[PDB]
């Protein structure tokens, strides 16, 4: 699925994201934009075999098992197969652990170059939430 921007930011909303960990809601609109211009079936390869899933482009090395990653730690407990779904439910509470390590949102390489620091209300303005 291909969300639209506030369809995206107001199924964010209804998860929790909002000011979750300092982080204002726009930061995970404007994340997920440059990640995967909000596609949700959006994968990219790493080159060190492991591989990146979902509209938030969570990767298989420390987050989610997909089977051919070797040593895959899947500390988010899920199959990144989940990660592709047009509901974003599995990509949030798993973003959610990200997030929480030390480097916050940072860990996102998307979203420190062309997020931080900027304006990221903006990508929630005009929208009904
Ligand atoms: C939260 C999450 O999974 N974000 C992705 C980053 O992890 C990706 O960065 C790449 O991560 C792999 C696995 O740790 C590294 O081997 C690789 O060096 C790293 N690449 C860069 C450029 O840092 C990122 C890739 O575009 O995609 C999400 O941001």
């Amino acid at each position: 699925k291909v969300y639209g921007r506030c369809e995206l930011a107001a199924a964010m909303k209804r998860l929790g994201l909002d000011n979750y960990r300092g982080y204002s809601l726009g930061n995970w609109v404007c994340a997920a934009k440059f990640e995967s211009n909000f596609n949700t079936h959006a994968t990219n390869r790493n080159t060190d075999g492991s591989t990146d899933y979902g509209i938030l482009q969570i990767n298989s090395r420390w987050w989610c098992n997909d089977g051919r990653t070797p040593g895959s730690k899947n500390l988010c407990n899920i199959p990144c197969s989940a990660l592709l779904s047009s509901d974003i439910t599995a990509s949030v509470n798993c973003a959610k652990k990200i997030a929480s390590g030390g480097n916050g949102m940072n860990a996102w390489v998307a979203w420190r170059n062309r997020c931080k620091g900027t304006d990221v209300h903006a990508w929630i303005r005009g929208c009904r939430l």
